């Protein structure tokens, strides 16, 4: 059918958007490990730092979803906006235990008592997306299943400001169908799989809202607007 | 197939559990709002948050009444019987709320008024912005065009979640979600044939449920200090303690 294609498609396009894929992840979890301060604010403009690049990414990787390139630049624009900080996150957690968190395209892991003993306002920079990462990680989701859950965020017609939201969620439905496919045929004994994933969306949502309510003149420059 | 029919009388269950619990449904509501109200729109006819104060405890009232009915909440661990209300009653507030919109207002009194959006949006101090949020909400929610019997089993599955914060023995409560989730699924596929994908938007409007409740808790914060005098019941102050 139509949704195989479309599943491949979008896994071969994850595969080349984003270096570091969750296999690779599972597959450390040597790295460095970075448990205390002998190993502030530099670590939170580091994040800051890498979410561009990762934003970067994730454009390039919508792109490559069908139909996304045609639909218009307004629409674009704040589907990319809304959609980023989720899909951040949602591939944070591919780099994350109970414990720490892989940095550095794989080759650092710091640790999460570490992170959780910085000074009063970055000591819950973290915790929410570990707390996050942990329910996520039980779905057991691999990276066949995320590049199609990423485009399914990206393409949704709820965000603020949207001109022309018709096409956008005759292409979330393709997606959508794509996934709950693909879920089936990977998770045969994972009854409720497509169901569960939807419903974590809700937790996505705050922690970019709890995380938005947290928060050189080149640089500064640089690393304005899309956090 | 035999298992659908056992998805079924889950259904028929759930949904005479609702009919007997919420005496206004929304088929009702929309039979008045299409016999008719009393519409204020104007002064000429702080009052009203009471009035919502006292109309949410007696919702709250009769959403436990319906969780004793949902198969095997009653019989999980007390603990998380308490943390399941205090996270799922006010989301099923909002949703039951909306069956009671429509872009222009809202019903009131057991379905003898009408109060006008614009109204509600004229009020004082900070109280100007109590009902728009919701307002918007339900606009997209009766977009879907459920009804009684999607909604049934909709606001259990909002109950029975297994992600709210402090569960103890989350395994129970995951099995009896997802019995409950195939259990919307059917019956949104037999009741509604041509709707495509319509589990998924559903399910996918949890997340502005949510962003409603966390919202609303910030201005019931501003709210209460302004003004001293106000007043807020126990069980909504037990229910708000913990929370986010
Ligand atoms: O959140 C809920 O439980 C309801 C929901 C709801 C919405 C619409 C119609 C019915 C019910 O909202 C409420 C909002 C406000 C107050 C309230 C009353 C009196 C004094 C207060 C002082 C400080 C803060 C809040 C106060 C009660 C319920």
């Amino acid at each position: 059918a139509d949704l195989r294609a479309l599943a491949k498609h979008l896994y071969d396009s994850y595969i080349k958007s984003f270096p570091l894929t969750k296999a690779k992840a599972r597959a450390i979890l040597s790295p460095f490990v970075i448990y205390d301060m002998n190993s502030a604010i530099r670590i939170f403009q580091g994040c800051q730092f890498r979410s561009v690049e990762a934003v970067q990414e994730i454009t390039e990787y919508a792109k490559s979803i069908p139909g996304f390139v045609n639909l218009d630049l307004n629409d674009q624009v704040t589907l990319l906006k809304y959609g980023v900080h989720e899909i951040i996150y949602t591939m944070l957690a591919s780099l994350m235990n109970k414990d720490g968190v892989l940095i550095s395209e794989g080759q650092g892991f710091m640790t999460r008592e570490f992170l959780k003993s910085l000074r009063k306002p970055f000591g819950d920079f973290m915790e929410p997306k570990f707390e996050f990462a942990v329910k996520f990680n039980a779905l057991e989701l691999d990276d066949s299943d995320l590049a199609i859950f990423i485009a399914v965020i990206i393409l949704s017609g709820d965000r603020p400001g949207l001109l022309n939201v018709k096409p956008i969620e005759d292409i979330q439905d393709n997606l959508l169908q794509a996934l709950e496919l693909q879920l089936k045929l990977n998770h045969p004994e994972s009854s409720q799989l497509f169901a569960k994933l939807l419903q974590k969306m809700t937790d996505l949502r705050q922690i970019v809202t709890e995380h938005v309510q947290l928060l050189h003149p080149l640089l500064q420059e640089i690393y304005k607007d899309l956090y």
